[PDB]
């Protein structure tokens, strides 16, 4: 129902966090952005200065809103649906630990869900779908979205 009038987007990174490197945290993004745009004609494009569509940073506990984490667990990251400038932007808990082995809450597993959100696509009850409501460790080796994913962002977007 809640899709993007155009097929062009752009994003910002507002920081890297210091629990990987800059290298590593920009290459998380761009694998979200391929394992989308490759069923999607959607467009994204980086932005070096100004304001993006999507910005993505990471705070803290408090974070100016009536929204608090509840700490290391829990809220692993949020976003606001398809809106004009403050809508599509992301933010993450940088008192959790985002690695991109196999340990605490992988951050390309809450990357390409948030993602999902953002394209208008809602919960899914797949365990093998990123839009599963439980965070889950997968094999980014060879990972793609299902069928179920599939039949549903093309149904948004075609
Ligand atoms: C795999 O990607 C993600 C991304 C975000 C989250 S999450 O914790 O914010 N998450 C799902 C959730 C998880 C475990 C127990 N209860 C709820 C949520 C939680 C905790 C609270 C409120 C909203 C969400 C949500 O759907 N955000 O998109 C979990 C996994
Ligand atoms: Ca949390
Ligand atoms: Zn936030
Ligand atoms: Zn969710």
């Amino acid at each position: 129902t809640l899709k993007w009038s155009k097929m062009n987007l752009t994003y910002r990174i507002v920081n890297y966090t210091p629990d990987m490197t800059h290298s590593e945290v920009e290459k998380a993004f761009k694998k979200a952005f391929k394992v989308w745009s490759d069923v999607t004609p959607l467009n994204f494009t980086r932005l070096h200065d100004g304001i993006a569509d999507i910005m993505i940073s990471f705070g803290i506990k408090e974070h100016g809103d009536f929204y608090p984490f509840d700490g290391p667990s829990g809220l692993l990251a949020h976003a606001f649906p398809p809106g004009p400038n403050y809508g599509g932007d992301a933010h993450f808990d940088d008192d959790e630990t985002w690695t991109s082995s196999s340990k605490g809450y992988n951050l390309f597993l809450v990357a390409a869900h948030e993602f999902g959100h953002s394209l208008g696509l809602d919960h899914s009850k797949d365990p093998g779908a990123l839009m599963f409501p439980i965070y889950t460790y997968t094999g980014k080796s060879h990972f793609m979205l299902p069928d179920d994913d599939v039949q549903g962002i093309q149904s948004l977007y075609g």
